[PDB]
């Protein structure tokens, strides 16, 4: 079994697709990826990020006697058959991003592969229970990563302790193991510096006593589990005098934050206690955390002036998150003594007074990049001093009591990318100098204000724009044709204003536009067929991964618009349930989550509301080819012609509203082939003929077809009579 | 020398006055046995075992040696008299067991060294409330097996406490009171000894220092009250398991020291027993720790005048079952008033003044499933907004509402004016509107205090004010009142302070004001009054008795801009308010130059007083100045400036000996300045400008000292500081 004849046996037997042609040209040492040695033997195979699709069995590669490095990460390998039985010389194995399901691969590497130093099985589909530790005859293994798999059920009491004493890095995150944490043995845990059980289902009100034996621990991550009770205090955290990162976030801890946790402050760099039910405040003992950089205490019930009596004295703070707490009063001015502050999040608290801006007038230029104080009760005007924070990229003042104009100094911040200040009483307009003298923005979210004027053609200069929201303002003028230069724009909301003119044809050049809401304006002209000219070509983009809330208007056509999408970073849902904009419709529901595309390529527009305008002409035939379109509201216009038969192509549609127009002709039969059409309304037109018998049409209420010119068939009186 | 004869030499040598004839029974005649004598008590065999002459108005010089010579004297109660100190003697074989010499004028502390060295059977000795001066040095003799209670409080002891002073007391000591002196010392250096029976200890009101507690103090396992208030203790409050040493402690006070930092959670080790806590008047920060949820016996919690903040009112205080008196004023608590505070179903007194509260006034304490026991609601000097909740009418036990210095608006609902027990209605410095109903103190409570100045009240002062016979202080200044001053005010014979300045009142100054027996402060400036100065305002001169307005927190902002500034100053009720909030109140800067005085209302006379402050300026009063005005011997401010007065300045005004401010400017006064004004030694602010005065300016007293502007615009005044009359 020659080495050159093994790799060829691997290529033919295991790999079933190589569109990169990066496994072609397959002497041993000249083959792509395989790094050889001087004496002609193969020692490593590096095929990372190759887009390879096949079935893997490690015995077919460990048969290579001198193979010590195997990199197969970033591919699409599946689990193979047991096959053959050979020794293993591997010192470094990486199988990070694949589709491996048979966890017997981990049993092999842990039983053989005795010289193994590091192995990464992460991000796969390895299933089953955790059983075997690395062999005791292995004296070298230092780092083992089994994170992000599908391992199930309990963890063996001595699973961690059974590891070789050389272990340094053990990561078990991203599974669904279970068990009382207190009954899990770490053993001697000598040399262990990094350990994570994050994102599992571990329970218990105690830590295992053996955990205290890990004197050299630098990272302890226990987040997103079900640990309960009080955070251990007294003397416990003195056991870990090297700990740089501790996370206990998103468990069920209660009580106050133990002052005794400050025995890590000699070395503690990162802390995450967020997502619990902690009260009181950060104890004064933490003034000694001269090394702390990231302090995350969000989503708890903390209160008091500990922001000034403690946090301001942390000379090296750079990332301070206390959103979703019970902190009242002014934002203390002393917080500016945090010279190195880059990200400050104080959203969803009870802060009053003025927007903090002192950070910008230090004796040194401020490095503050993100300022987030949404869902508070800040009053006054957007202070002009923020213009001196030249490193600002994200300003989130939404859902406050702000008033007055938006100073010119904000639109001139050189690196600004996100301007988020919806849900205030801000007045003024949009300068004609946006994004040209100021930063090229990604989000401009100022809906639910009192802004006046028109949207400048200068918006064409914001080529990076992903999301524009200016709904429910007092805007006027025409929609600028320059919007067409924004080929990364994904969401555009301008509803409930007084816009006039045509819907520009140039909107068709917005390559990534998936969400267009222009309801409740004064728009005229024809429907531009160019709106669908990107159907089947839309690519996703950087608008994914943003917090959003959707307010569904469940009142049919009487209620203006199909609903309301809002950027929802840092805002409690309750603050929205009491926003009178919600009660504008007698029936509402709050969908909530993170923006997520449902396609990888070749998509279409997702949400289209042009209702309540004065648009005339005929529905462009092309509109029906939008396969991912889930909402199409053209109600309350002056549309004429027939409903195109192409609408049988709206596979994804769930809400279709064409009511209150002057449409003629027949309902397309293909409407019955829409398996998700759950909200139809064609009432108040000149429609005639039978109601399609397919799909869900025969069940919609009589209200949805009424005030037409000869519709018949269930739910109406039958056509044959 | 026979017990009957010993008592005889006491009445002669010592007693110097017996105004009640308490000691009249002390005569040798019918049954000369001393047991018929008043205050004397004998044993069956006929010898004296006790002498009780308490609160008997006895005045004289005391030497105990003449009384301790009684072989069988075991009790001697002389408290509450006016005994001074005589010259001590070496000793006289003492056998006392109980000694009470409280409330006298004793000065020589050698009486204490005597009683502590002899009298080896003393169980209790009370020297409190005297003038005993000097250092502490001597503890009770080591031969005294019995002494339990020693009260040395409210004296004039000085300088260092001996490190072993407390430890050298017999081991039977249970009560030791050292408060009310000015003794110094590091508290960590003080030895309590084995502290085996001590249960009540106090060093409060002294000048004691240190940043630690003495280790010895933890030996007092049976302590029940510990009071170290009003001293100079610094540092953090002791924590760790220290308070575990006091498993019976009921009352702890560390108030008014220099403590800083947080409240130690391990202070909660008292919470099985703690009934009364007072940490007020320090620089404590943070919150009341969560460990205090277990203080189910805590009745009084006082954390006022600190830097506390947070939501501990809700997360801790609301879960305390038996809290009756809750004081958190002068802190940094922001947010809204926690509604969960209503779960405290025994709360009688709530004070949340001088914090940063926002929102509405609590409307929940009253509308509960049982009779609300709430008696005092104090939320002055916050940022509360809205209207006074009608719900307060359900708090049928309310006696005091203080909502002053907020941003409240609207009308006072009649449900406030009908609280049957209401006594103090204090809501000044707001934007309230409407008027005083016509049915005050009839359907509602007979008020002591109606303080609504600096508001937007309209209408007249109803005559039904005559029904508030308990009234002590009315303040409606700087409102929009109209109408006349009701003559019914003359029925308020307890009224001491009436402030109505800066309204649009018309009519006369009712002569019925002269029947207000206790009126000492009358302020009607900047109104539209007319008629003549009623001479009855002085009818109480020399007869005014002090009253219950005494003891209330006040602030007087003195306007130092001359007569051009309206009125002679602002007296305002100031409970629960920070002086800083007054320095930024626009009334305070209406006059350019100002200075804020503050304190507690105090009378300078015990009887036979006069009015103290009379401001009637900026009206249209005409006529002559009543001569009787000059006989107000305690009058200190008299401002009749800016009126239409005519005639001469009474020569009677030489009797205004207490006067310091006298403004008669801008009138039509005529004649000479009485030379008797020269005898007004305290006159420091005089203005008679803009009158018709003429002739020489008097030479004695201060009348030659005032600026030129204070005699100007008259018709021929001469004499220094003006040009001489002879030229
Ligand atoms: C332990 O362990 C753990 C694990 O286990 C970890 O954690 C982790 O972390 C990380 C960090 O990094 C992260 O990641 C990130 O994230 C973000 C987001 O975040 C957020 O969210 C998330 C999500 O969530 C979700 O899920 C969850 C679960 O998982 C849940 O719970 C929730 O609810 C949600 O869910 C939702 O959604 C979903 C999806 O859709 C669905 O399914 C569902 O149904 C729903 O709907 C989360 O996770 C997070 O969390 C966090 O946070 C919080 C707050 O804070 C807290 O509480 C928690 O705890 C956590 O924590 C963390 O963090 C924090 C902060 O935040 C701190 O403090 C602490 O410590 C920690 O760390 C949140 O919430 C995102 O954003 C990102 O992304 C990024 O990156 C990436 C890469 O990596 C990429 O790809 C992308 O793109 C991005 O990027 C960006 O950035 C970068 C730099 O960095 C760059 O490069 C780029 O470009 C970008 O940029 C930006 O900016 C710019 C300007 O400059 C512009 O231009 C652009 O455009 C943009 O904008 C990331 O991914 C993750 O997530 C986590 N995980 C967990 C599981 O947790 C930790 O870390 C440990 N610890 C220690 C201490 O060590
Ligand atoms: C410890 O020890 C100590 C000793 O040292 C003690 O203390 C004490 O206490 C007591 C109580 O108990 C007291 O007494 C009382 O008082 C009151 C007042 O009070 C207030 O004031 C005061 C005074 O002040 C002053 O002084 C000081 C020092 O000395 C200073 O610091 C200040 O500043 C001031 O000074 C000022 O003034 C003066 C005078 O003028 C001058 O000289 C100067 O210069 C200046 O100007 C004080 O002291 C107090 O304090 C308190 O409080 C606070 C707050 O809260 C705090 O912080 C503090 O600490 C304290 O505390 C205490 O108290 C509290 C309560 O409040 C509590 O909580 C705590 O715990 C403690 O205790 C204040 O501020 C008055 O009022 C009173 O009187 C009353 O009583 C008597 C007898 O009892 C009588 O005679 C009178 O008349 C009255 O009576 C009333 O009541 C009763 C019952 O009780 C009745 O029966 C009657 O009838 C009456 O009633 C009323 O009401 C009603 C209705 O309800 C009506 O009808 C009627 O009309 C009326 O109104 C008393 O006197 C004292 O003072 C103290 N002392 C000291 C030194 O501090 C303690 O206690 C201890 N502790 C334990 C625990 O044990
Ligand atoms: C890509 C983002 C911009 C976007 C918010 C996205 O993440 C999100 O998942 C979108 C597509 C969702 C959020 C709320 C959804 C709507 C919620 O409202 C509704 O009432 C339902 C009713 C019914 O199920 C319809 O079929 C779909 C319909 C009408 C949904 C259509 C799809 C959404 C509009
Ligand atoms: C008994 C209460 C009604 C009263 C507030 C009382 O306690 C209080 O002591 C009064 C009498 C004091 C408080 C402030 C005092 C004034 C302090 O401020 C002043 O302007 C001085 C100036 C000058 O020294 C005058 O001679 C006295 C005068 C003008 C004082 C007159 C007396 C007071 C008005
Ligand atoms: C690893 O090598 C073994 C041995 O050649 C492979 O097993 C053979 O697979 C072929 C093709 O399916 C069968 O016809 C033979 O019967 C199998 N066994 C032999 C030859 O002994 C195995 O498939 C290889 N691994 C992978 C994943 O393909
Ligand atoms: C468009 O936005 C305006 C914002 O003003 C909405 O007008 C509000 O209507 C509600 C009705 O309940 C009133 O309570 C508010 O006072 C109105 N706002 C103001 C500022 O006066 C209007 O309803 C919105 N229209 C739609 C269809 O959403
Ligand atoms: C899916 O999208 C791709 C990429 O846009 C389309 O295919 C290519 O499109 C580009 C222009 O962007 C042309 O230059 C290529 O010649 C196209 N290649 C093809 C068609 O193989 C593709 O047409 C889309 N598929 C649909 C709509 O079904
Ligand atoms: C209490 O006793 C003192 C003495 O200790 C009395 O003070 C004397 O008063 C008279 C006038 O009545 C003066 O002549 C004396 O000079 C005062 N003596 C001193 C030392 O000042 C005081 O009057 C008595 N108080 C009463 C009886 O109320
Ligand atoms: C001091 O006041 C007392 C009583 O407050 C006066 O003495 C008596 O006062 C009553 C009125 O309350 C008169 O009817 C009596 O005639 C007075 N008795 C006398 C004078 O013996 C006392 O006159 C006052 N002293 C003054 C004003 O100097
Ligand atoms: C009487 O009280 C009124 C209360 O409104 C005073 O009027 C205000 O006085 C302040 C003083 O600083 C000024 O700043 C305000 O502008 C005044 N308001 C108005 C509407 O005029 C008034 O000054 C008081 N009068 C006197 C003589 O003191
Ligand atoms: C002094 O007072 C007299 C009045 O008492 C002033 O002189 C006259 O006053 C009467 C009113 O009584 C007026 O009718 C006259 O017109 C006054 N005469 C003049 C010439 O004005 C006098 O002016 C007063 N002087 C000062 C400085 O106040
Ligand atoms: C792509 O290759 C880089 C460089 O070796 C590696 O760090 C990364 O993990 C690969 N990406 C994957 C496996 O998704
Ligand atoms: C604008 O101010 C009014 C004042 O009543 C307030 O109710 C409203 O909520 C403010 N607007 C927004 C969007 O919060
Ligand atoms: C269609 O309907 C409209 C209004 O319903 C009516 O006025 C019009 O005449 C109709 N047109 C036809 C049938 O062509
Ligand atoms: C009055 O006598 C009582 C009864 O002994 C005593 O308690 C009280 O202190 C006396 N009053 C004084 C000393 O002021
Ligand atoms: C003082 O305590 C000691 C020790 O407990 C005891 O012997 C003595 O009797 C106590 N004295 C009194 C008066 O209770």
């Amino acid at each position: 079994v020659n080495d050159t004849a093994l790799l060829t046996a691997f290529k033919q037997t295991s790999i079933k697709s190589d569109p990169t042609n990066f496994l072609g040209n397959w002497d041993p040492c000249t083959w792509r990826g395989v790094s050889c040695s001087s004496d002609g033997r193969v020692i490593g195979l590096d095929l990372r990020n190759g887009g390879l699709t096949g079935t893997l069995n490690l015995n077919n590669l460990t048969a290579l006697s001198n193979l010590r490095s195997l990199y197969l990460q970033g591919n699409n390998f599946s689990s193979g058959d047991s096959s053959s039985s050979s020794g293993c010389s591997l010192e470094v194995l990486d199988l990070s991003s694949n589709s491996l399901t048979d966890s017997s691969i981990v049993d092999y590497v842990f039983s053989t592969c005795l010289n193994l130093v590091s192995v990464n099985f992460s991000h796969n589909k390895l299933a089953g229970k955790l059983k075997s530790s690395p062999s005791a005859s292995n004296k070298r293994i230092t780092t083992v990563d089994l994170s992000n798999n599908r391992f199930s059920d309990e963890i063996p009491e001595t699973f961690i302790a059974d590891f070789p004493n050389s272990l340094k890095h053990l990561d078990l995150s991203g599974n669904n193991v279970t068990g009382d944490f207190s009954r899990l043995s770490f053993g001697l845990c000598e040399n262990l510096t990094v350990f994570s059980l994050s994102q599992n289902s571990i329970s218990g009100d105690r830590f295992p006593v053996s955990l205290s034996n890990c004197k050299l621990l630098e990272t302890l991550n226990l987040s997103r589990n079900s640990l309960i009770g009080k955070i251990p205090g007294d003397d416990y955290w003195g056991n870990f005098q090297n700990l740089r990162q501790l996370s206990l976030a998103h468990n069920l801890y209660s009580g106050e934050i133990p002052p005794e946790l400050s025995l890590l402050c000699r070395t503690l760099e990162v802390l995450d206690l967020s997502g619990n039910s902690l009260t009181g405040q950060l104890p004064q003992s933490f003034t000694s955390c001269g090394s702390l950089q990231s302090l995350n205490l969000g989503n708890n019930k903390l209160s008091g002036d500990f922001l000034s009596t403690v946090v301001s004295k942390l000379s090296r703070i750079t990332n301070l998150y206390l959103p979703f707490n019970n902190i009242s009063g002014s934002v203390p001015i002393s917080l500016t003594n945090c010279s190195n502050l880059r990200v400050l999040d104080l959203s969803s608290n009870e802060f009053t007074g003025e927007v903090p801006s002192g950070f910008c007038s230090l004796q040194s230029s401020s490095v503050l990049e993100k300022l987030l104080i949404a869902n508070n009760y800040l009053s006054g005007t957007v202070p002009v001093e923020l213009g001196k924070c030249k490193s600002l990229k994200t300003i989130d003042l939404s859902f406050n009591a702000l008033t007055g104009l938006i100073p010119k100094e904000i639109w001139t911040l050189p690196k600004l990318s996100d301007l988020v200040m919806w849900a205030n009483n801000l007045t003024g307009g949009i300068p004609e100098s946006i994004c040209v003298d100021g930063g090229n923005l990604e989000t401009l979210i100022l809906n639910n204000n009192l802004l006046t004027g028109s949207l400048p053609e200068s918006i064409s200069k914001c080529t990076n724009m992903l999301w524009i929201s200016l709904s429910s303002n007092l805007l006027t003028g025409e929609i600028p044709v320059g919007i067409g230069k924004l080929e990364k724009l994904a969401i555009l909301q301008l509803g409930n204003n007084s816009l006039t003119g045509n819907i520009p044809s140039e909107l068709g050049n917005c390559k990534n536009l998936i969400w267009l809401d222009l309801n409740s304006n004064n728009l005229t002209g024809n429907l531009p067929g160019e709106l669908a000219s990107q159907a089947g070509l839309v690519m996703p983009g950087s608008v994914s991964g943003k917090q959003f809330a959707f307010v569904r208007n469940e009142g049919g056509t009487d209620c203006r618009g199909a609903g309301g999408l809002v950027e929802f970073e840092g805002i409690r849902a309750e603050r929205l349930e009491h926003f009178p904009m919600v009660h504008s419709c007698p029936k509402t529901r709050i969908y909530s989550g993170m923006t997520m595309y449902m396609f990888s390529s070749n998509g279409s527009m997702i949400y289209l509301d042009l209702s309540y305008n004065a648009v005339s002409g005929s529905i462009p035939l092309g509109y029906g080819a939008m396969g991912y379109l889930q909402v199409l509201n053209l109600g309350h216009n002056l549309l004429t012609g027939t409903i195109p038969d192409s609408f049988g192509g709206l596979k994804a549609i769930g809400v279709l509203d064409l009511s209150h127009n002057d449409l003629q002709g027949f309902l397309p039969g293909s409407l019955g082939g829409l398996s998700f059409l759950s909200d139809l309304d064609v009432s108040n037109n000149n429609l005639t003929g039978p109601i399609p018998f397919g799909g869900q049409l025969t069940t919609f209420p009589l209200t949805r077809y009424a005030n037409n010119s000869g519709l018949c068939g269930v739910p109406l009186p039958p056509c044959s009579s």
